[PDB]
């Protein structure tokens, strides 16, 4: 039967669920790893032992434990993000959604939720998988991956507690679905990964990874890449931070054993209550247990992997949101509200520098903060504020994209670069905020094109090129079916915008910027 | 009669000149200082001693011993700037213009000429004073002083090389206005000192050291500042150029007396001719001989002195040109010439940037080219010739100068500040270069005046209300006539940061003169190459 697929590790039994007046099939909570429970907390995941009679495939799986965010409590804004299930460490599963009736060996596209290495859940209702896989006729995949302490607590020696393990749990879902999306009609040859933010990190990971290559064929990042300045750390950070777990939870810290069982003898939520004190600096955008820079899964560093070609050689597509950093200034600087037009004294500008480039001496810090201000129009509290929001978003996504693009793209087989900004018609957060933080994904995933959802009809028409050029992309290599979206090329380096409007061609995202970013304040902080 | 009068120094016998049909008394060429030749080669300079009979002040006299610009031979355009009398070392004196009939206790002007202290003259045909002083009733004075080697080999420590001396001789002319010019119907309680470039730099020196503080009433800073990169060196440095200055001539260097001494017995031009090489850096808008930080004429680093108000407190009015850099990419800079459009590759910018800021360090040297490339566009020749155009402009003139302009402010009695930017219709170098270097000082003259010189007639207009601004400005300290229906120039206060234009249009007031060019030069880029 159609619901019924049988699996290298077992039976699994779906559910036929309905898709704007139409219907498919859903296989949700599947399992693939063992439940990383008890003395494998901290540790590499292991391949799910097979099973006999028949897993029940019909309803969502547990989240991870992850801190919960309540500073909006009610609020559909910040709510939409937070675990929609239990938590429960015993949380590493994945769902499928394949079109009706069965295709045969049709593109895969492998869903990977951000949340900052602290957080994410495959479950959320603007991940739902059934828009993307009815319209675009893929197999949609969503995998689950250990966040936090669990996921990212790096001891690098050790073997109990290594670090990355998160990343292994991605790879493990990768693995799954490598050796069983055949039988759900997905073509283990032509499988995409897909993410954003730590997701769209999380792939440019896989990309860099010598044990991750083969798992897929192609990939698309968005809002997020590998050598973001949150995104890793040293092995000595990662040790220094997990150290520091410890002293905080009165750990015996005679040795990394004592420290570990120690740890893992904790309840899951007393590690989480204590998370972000671990961090070295007052900081926004900035996140505790996060992949380490390990010379295991990541041979050596992010940089000079990139300038040797030392990664996957395929076609990826990637971009950024307009307004990336507003999120993370109303949540952790001086002067920002929800409910209001967030104007930004001078005072508050100037503490909003520091903390988003927590890393800076005092001469960085001038340099951000001149490169920044309009000196004529210094006390001017929109100015502060757009100012603020632009060095969030460029520092921490838009220039660490950029410099990855031009890298990639100097070996790689095929770059598609993109600009999303429209601003939803529906949306919840404040005009200031603009094009936030992940509010791509609802066109991404078909949102749109839910009635009910009171969006615009050419903003379904917007989230149905979006949809169709991300299978596109997926099943060639190319979003534009044979007005075009142009390859990114070291030379010209076109990227396009999406909104409602007509399709517009422009050159050097950010370029004065990004120089800034890349090249200038790097050096000034190397030599100083 | 007019033309005879009766100096402390000895009588004196000037000239009837014509001026717009009508006429005015000059007194030409007078002496205010021994001829510092032979062993007064270097030394501070000595009062003229007193002359019997009558000295014939009716015609220009010689000029300073200065190298000579020779790029374009025959080209008016660089020609106006170079000597137009024989050059000796026997150089000090001054020029007078005086109405007719002489004025009872009138408004007093003294110019100072520059060329970045190694050049210049109070006799160029630019500073004919005779249509200022009769246009606005001033007596106009023009001073002169020792350029290059002559004027400021500094040799902290001796007596008989101490430096400055450039400097000193503008004090001893100003001394002798203070003693004299109420002989020719000046008031020596009432004049402004002024000049462009390194003369504007000299007023502000006057302004800043206690010594020349109470020789005059008011000042006018044109296209120049006292902090300016090039217009003072430490004692270190000082002595360093001097003694490479020996280096070259073949001196012996085993003490500061032959050094002297040796230096005494060369020829002038044997001087002048090995002037350029004493210098640190390949360089751009960079000067061999110029004021030392010496502890004595200036008792503290300038910007110490600016900081703490150790300075004269009176009314200034000061400005710069639009484009200030131009003249020195031309001369200096690979890719430049005054028969093209000077487009510039990215390969000339990179290498115009170093030559520009010679002092700084690679990082010093990223940030002045990120702060001036604009990264969509970086291989227009258009806009990396006026960015390097910017570049020397902002950092060797304008930011200087409103850093001055904001720490003076702070204590002054009155500030005016202007933005020259109109483009003479009579010019004769390229229209790239803009609104260039010293080409304001043919309107401060009144050059424009005079007919067979062939400018407009707003151009004209133009010339003689800068020539009222900067005498009305010498008569009260304030630019603006009382009660006038003419449009107003408003102070530049220390919240506010006025200034306006000037050119044929009717005035536009402005704020924050280059304020965000001005804060990477002023604050950031000291900071980056401070922390090395
Ligand atoms: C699977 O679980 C759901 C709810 O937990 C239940 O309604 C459904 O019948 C189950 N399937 C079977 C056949 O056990
Ligand atoms: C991809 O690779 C093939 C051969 O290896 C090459 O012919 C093709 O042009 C490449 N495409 C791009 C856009 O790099
Ligand atoms: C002063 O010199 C000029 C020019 O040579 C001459 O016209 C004038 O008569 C001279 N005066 C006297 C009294 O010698
Ligand atoms: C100049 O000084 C006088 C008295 O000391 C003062 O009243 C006047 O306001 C000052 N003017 C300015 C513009 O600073």
């Amino acid at each position: 039967s159609e619901l019924l697929v049988n699996t290298k590790s077992g039976k699994v039994m779906g559910t036929r669920v309905p898709v704007l007046s139409s219907h498919i099939s859903a296989f949700l909570g599947i399992p693939f790893a063992e439940p990383p429970v008890g003395n494998m907390r901290f540790r590499r995941p292991e391949p799910k032992k097979p099973w006999s009679g028949v897993w029940n495939a019909s309803t969502y799986p547990n989240n991870c434990q992850q801190y919960v965010d309540e500073q909006f409590p009610g609020f559909s804004g910040s709510e939409m993000w937070n675990p929609n299930r239990e938590m429960s460490e015993d949380c590493l599963y994945l769902n499928i959604w394949v079109p009706s009736p069965r295709p045969k060996s049709t593109t895969v596209m492998v869903w990977i939720y951000g949340g900052g290495f602290y957080s994410g859940s495959s479950t959320l209702d603007v991940y739902n998988g059934k828009y993307l896989a009815y319209t675009e006729e893929v197999v949609l995949v969503s995998l689950s991956y250990r966040v936090g302490a669990f996921g990212f607590l790096a001891l690098h020696g050790s073997q109990e507690a290594p670090g990355n393990v998160g990343l292994l749990d991605q790879r493990m879902a990768l693995q799954w679905v490598h050796d069983n999306i055949q039988f759900f009609g997905g073509d283990p040859k032509t499988v995409t990964i897909f993410g954003e933010s730590a997701g769209g990190a999380s792939v440019g990971m896989h990309i860099l990874s010598p044990g991750s290559r083969d798992l897929f064929r192609r990939a698309i990042l968005q809002s997020g890449s590998p050598n973001c300045p949150w995104a890793s750390v040293s092995v000595a950070e990662g040790r220094r931070r997990a150290v520091e777990l410890g002293r905080n939870l009165n750990c015996n810290l005679n040795s990394d054993e004592e420290l570990i069982h120690c740890l893992r003898e904790k309840k899951p939520q007393e590690l989480i209550d204590v998370e972000w004190n671990v961090l070295p600096f007052d900081s926004i955008f900035r996140f505790s247990f996060v992949p380490v820079i390990d010379g295991e899964f990541f041979p050596t560093s992010l940089e000079s992997m990139l300038n040797s070609g030392n990664f996957k050689k395929t076609q990826i597509l990637l971009g950024v949101n307009k307004d990336e950093g507003s999120f993370f200034l109303l949540y952790g600087a001086p002067g920002f509200s929800k409910d209001s037009e967030s104007k930004i004294s001078r005072e508050d500008f100037m503490s909003g520098v520091k903390l988003s480039v927590p890393h800076a001496n005092d001469l960085g810090l001038d340099a951000v903060t001149l490169q920044y201000t309009d000196w004529m129009d210094d006390n001017n509290g929109i100015k502060n504020r757009d100012g603020l929001d632009d060095i969030v978003g460029d520092h921490n996504v838009i220039c660490p994209l950029m410099h990855f693009v031009n890298k990639y793209t100097k070996f790689g087989n095929g770059t598609y670069l993109y600009f999303f900004n429209h601003r939803a018609s529906n949306l919840v957060w404040p005009e200031w905020m603009g094009v936030i933080h992940g509010y791509e994904i609802e066109f991404v995933f078909g949102l749109p094109l839910v009635k009910e959802l009171n969006y615009t009809a050419e903003e379904e028409a917007l989230s149905r090129r979006i949809m169709h050029y991300w299978a596109t992309f997926a099943k060639t290599g190319n979003p534009n079916e044979p007005s075009k979206w142009p390859l990114f090329t070291t030379k010209e380096q076109k990227f396009i915008d999406l909104n409602t409007e007509p399709m517009k061609v422009h050159q050097r995202l950010r370029v004065q910027m990004c120089v800034f970013w890349n090249q200038f304040l790097p050096k000034l902080l190397n030599a100083t």
